[PDB]
């Protein structure tokens, strides 16, 4: 067993647990957790542990330090466990934690800090100096400084429905407007902690886009909800692609001047991008005149020519844009679609990736409800084909890669209530090679860098 | 391939209590998958110190299999170093009985709420399967539960009146133990004694702390009535259970057929085999002893039932064997070994948690140390009673289960709730460690569920 391990090599899996309420840090080379930190012991009483990112270390065993998010309120309700519960605790929480060699220390809380209390995708900026925080209930994001635990920028993104009948209210299309948030509060706070700020009660579960349409979710401005998921990094540098789910939108902004300059439509057979219109000094707009399916995850390639968004339900498909021109995101367009005949029912979603090192392969999670197996799709990223399917276990969530490009780690979940587990496959064979028990409802994970290079295969550039 | 690995441990699933991680686990050991798992708090448990655990036999575990799993709860929040600043931690105290269904954990009741005894120490196994039993080391209170009908067969309250007021001098000078029958006090046939009432202590005497109460490092309002009951093993061959009381270094055996006391057996070394146990009311019996020679913790049957172990710990470090072999007569068991070892003649590493092999032949014993001593496994000859080898595992080790057919025993270690954690698995044949297993848990027991009563002999039963 340990000569299983050995195989590995010294790099470190760190994983939320979603409803657990833990993170944990595991070493792929001995099997062992090195440390892990349950949010309730501190007085957290809705940890549910969401997103993370990890930022660059010299010697990860020696210390590393990350983020990690939570969700709160009604989000305690949706996984299916009969609890009776009847006042939730606020959580969204952006916790930033240490591991100092023995264990993790909690350093701060970002979100009480800044005020901005958001739920979804964390990701280190490809400097692993800042990172970014994205939330699909208030359709906020903002990005952070690490040294100063400061807000560099937030916008809040909004729908405009064409047709305010709530099945319609997306597939007749719309306007976004994107506005650039200044703080409300004395000191420079934002005034959006805890719950404040949702237009939907709970999140959109994983394969759930259309539940809001579908007249599933409670809230105050429920066709005005976009679902903003991640903020994915060019690993070039300048360039953020903010993703909208229910529009199937990125929007790329420029991180210079904070301003976004143009927009990504993820359905096939829809324009590569649609203008992002100026109307006020911090106030842009996009005008869809339908919306053909919703999308979710998103990341760049390696080397930043590539572009991946996962168009999902209405269509499961890969959409591929090519990115080469660096200087001018209005030049990148479709040049690919991955599809494959078994994906063409509602499920499976075609979902979480990561890349090669070398660029030449990526590994996407398929999605299904229960009790389907779900799995790994293998694409081969340089002739956009998909090459192999693999069965895993229920509710896959994320890959990681180990930076040496030699196994993929995922890891399995169980809608939170059956099986979950970590799973390490082998990019020479694209064969599993182990399953290690997980008590975890893991939505994320990440193998702590060394090098910002290593950020090129995190959680950085694609979710 | 690790199935390589798996193949060759069985079907056999593990479960864990995550201490503070507020969880319950299952694994299985086939597989490497985590079958399902519950976190405490999602359910309104604010304080889910999941603590202890027994399973019952299923016929088939894959297809579905119960267990109870306890909490602890106040001031249990605050002994482990986690630099927290909450200022009220929920009561807990709860005792959850869980089935899995085939596909995930169902939280059936609260059996803590529904009768009224909040005990957050050893859960054990009856030797049929029918029942639990629960003790609790802050209360010094036990009771054995019917399975089937969530309720309480017996409970019993255990006190200490010592010769010598003084704290620091209220064991070693000896006293008396009483020990009295509890009857229900609210409507309902309820105890009153959920949360964190009952307490004589305001924390558990935490792993390797036995004497932190006598040095004055523990507060509460009866701290020199406490004799910390730690657990209820049942003799295999039934009849007969052994309640441990780490204070005073005794297990009193109780006649579970009329639920009278029956003897006290005395840990220390160069003391007496057992003290007489004298019925003073229709509910009341006392034991005297004119001193303590040293607490005890770990305490179990052999899977025939023949012989008897109590750890003796801090002031000695030994485990103590009785012969047992007289089932009809406990007040004939008298000591007949002690397993010592020159490296155990500091205060640690303190003798802990065991697990025999199903053959009797050998017996697995933790062997527990502060930060930073590298915690591990000795593996001791149940025969001639002579310590054969000790392994070194890594921090905060607990509990040891054996899979049925003897064939890998499996532990856990814990980080003292901070650092390193994970689950090991040992060869009986080699005695080597095979690997370790990732484990996000502070776990203080863990069980191999059981598919039949005969597994029980070498399960959270007979042993802690
Ligand atoms: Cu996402
Ligand atoms: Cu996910
Ligand atoms: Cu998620
Ligand atoms: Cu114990
Ligand atoms: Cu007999
Ligand atoms: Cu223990
Ligand atoms: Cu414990
Ligand atoms: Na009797």
């Amino acid at each position: 067993i340990e000569e299983f391990y050995a195989q590995f090599g010294k790099y470190i899996l760190l994983v939320p647990g979603k409803f657990t309420g833990t993170v944990a840090a595991h070493d792929l080379s001995t099997g062992r957790t090195l440390a892990w930190l349950a949010g309730w012991n501190y007085g957290d009483t809705n940890p549910i542990m969401h997103h993370m990112a990890a930022f660059p270390s010299p010697d990860p065993y020696k210390g590393f330090e990350f983020i990690v998010n939570t969700q709160g309120g009604k989000n305690l309700f949706i996984y299916g466990i009969p609890t009776t519960v009847k006042e939730p605790g606020e959580g969204f929480n952006i916790y930033r934690v240490r591991y100092d060699g023995t264990k993790f220390n909690l350093v701060s809380n970002i979100a009480e800090k800044t005020g901005l209390g958001l739920g979804v995708h964390v990701t280190a900026t490809p400097d692993g100096k800042g990172f970014a925080v994205a939330d699909g209930q208030k359709d906020i994001f903002a990005e952070f400084d690490l040294a100063t635990e400061s807000v560099r920028t937030a916008f809040l993104v909004d729908w405009k429905p064409n047709n305010s009948d709530l099945k319609r209210a997306w597939l007749e299309g719309g306007t976004m407007t994107i506005t650039r948030l200044k703080p409300t509060l004395p000191g420079g706070k934002y005034d959006y902690t805890g719950t404040k700020g949702c237009k939907i009660d709970w999140e959109l579960v994983p394969g759930g886009e259309l539940f809001l349409e579908e007249g599933k979710v409670t809230g105050t401005r429920q066709t005005n909800v976009v679902a903003l998921d991640a903020f994915v990094y060019d690993p070039r540098g300048r360039w953020g692609a903010l993703s909208a789910r229910l529009p199937g939108v990125a929007i790329i902004f420029d991180r210079q001047d904070w301003e976004p300059v143009v927009a990504l439509v993820g359905a096939k057979g829809e324009p590569s991008s649609l203008p992002v219109k100026k109307v006020a000094s911090d106030t842009w707009e996009i005008k869809m005149d339908k919306v053909v399916t919703p999308a979710h995850q998103a990341g760049f390639s390696p080397d930043g020519k590539n572009f991946l968004f996962m168009n999902g339900v209405r269509q499961n498909n890969i959409m591929v844009w090519d990115t080469s021109n660096h200087a001018d995101p209005t030049k990148w367009t479709k040049k690919a679609v991955v599809e494959d005949p078994g994906w063409r029912g509602s499920y499976p979603n075609t979902f979480h990736m990561v890349f090669t090192p070398d660029g030449r392969k990526v590994y996407v999670t398929l999605w299904w409800p229960s009790p389907t197996p779900n799995g790994i799709a293998v694409v081969d990223a340089r002739n956009w084909k998909l090459l192999k399917s693999v069965d895993i276990g229920p509710d896959m969530h994320t890959l990681a890669i180990t930076y040496d490009g030699k196994y993929v780690v995922g890891v399995f979940s169980g809608y939170q209530k059956t099986a979950s587990g970590i799973v390490i496959m082998d990019t020479k064979s694209d064969e599993v090679v182990g399953i290690l028990p997980s008590v975890g409802g893991h939505h994320d994970c990440v193998i702590v860098p060394k090098t910002v290079e290593d950020l090129r295969c995190s959680r950085c550039t694609t979710t």
